[PDB]
């Protein structure tokens, strides 16, 4: 199996631990871990394109898009390969992640090691928001928190 | 070409910014930028394995070493992939990082991007220290500041 992580940070109280585990190249990349400090309801969860955060997550640039295709959530066709939906958090401020994903990957032109994993402020509308931003951002407004995905043991 | 970032973060700040860029795959790699918060003299700088900072710059692991050989200089034949060999500070407390380098890559089997470069106490004696762990770790001592290698722009 190949595995890889990330461990997001940003300027306020948003951190977190992100493991990413695929089993077989062409398989699903399950993604788990914790999120903690977030306000209440949805934040935006993607793979950035670059995995540079010279100025913050400023630096990761937009959505990784290989294939040229619109914003979507994860369970669309129509969706960028790093979209990743949202995570959500209740009133004890911590997000628990577990999901499968069968877009990503940790090997091949899909692969995601090496780029910027971000949590934003706001929820995505998965592109069903009936307005420009939504295909292409979700809405899903700044960045608070945000890691390079790195090769783990 | 290709191209490549790290953001170097511990305590001191022990803080840089180090670019990488391969203009083809089959080329050398040249590493530049600047470390800051250094103590002066050599410090040991390598790519470790693991792009794993869960607990700190100790999670990135050994020297990353795929073709199993002992710890030399970046001059050296028998050399881990990752061994950079030092940066030299000043007494103002930065180095100025300037390195071209044929074993690293930005693909393939040696791609350094998803690890973890590392900036050390002490200086690495490139192999030639005359004690086991001189050709494992260099004896440059523990790891000062180090961020995971990301695709850039
Ligand atoms: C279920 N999965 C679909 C995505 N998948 C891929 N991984 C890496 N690169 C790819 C390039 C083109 C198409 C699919 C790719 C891995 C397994
Ligand atoms: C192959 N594997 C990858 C997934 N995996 C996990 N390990 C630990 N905690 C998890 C929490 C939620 C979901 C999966 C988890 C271990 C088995
Ligand atoms: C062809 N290239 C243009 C970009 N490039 C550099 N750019 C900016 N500063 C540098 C400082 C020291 C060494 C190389 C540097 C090197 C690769
Ligand atoms: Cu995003
Ligand atoms: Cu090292
Ligand atoms: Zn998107
Ligand atoms: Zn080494």
């Amino acid at each position: 199996a190949t595995k890889a992580v990330c461990v997001l940070k940003g300027d306020g109280p948003v951190q977190g631990i992100i493991n990413f585990e695929q089993k077989e190249s062409n398989g699903p990349v399950k993604v788990w871990g914790s999120i903690k400090g977030l306000t209440e309801g949805l934040h935006g969860f993607h793979v950035h394109e670059f995995g540079d955060n010279t100025a913050g997550c400023t630096s990761a640039g937009p959505h990784f898009n290989p294939l040229s295709r619109k914003h979507g959530g994860p369970k669309d066709e129509e969706r960028h390969v790093g979209d990743l939906g949202n995570v959500t958090a209740d009133k004890d401020g911590v997000a628990d992640v577990s999901t499968e994903d069968s877009v990503i990957s940790l090997s091949g032109d899909h692969c995601i090691t090496g780029r910027t994993l971000v949590v934003h402020e706001k929820a995505d509308d998965l592109g069903k928001g009936g307005n420009e931003e939504s295909t292409k951002t979700g809405n899903a407004g700044s960045r608070l928190a945000c890691g390079v995905i790195g090769i783990a043991q």
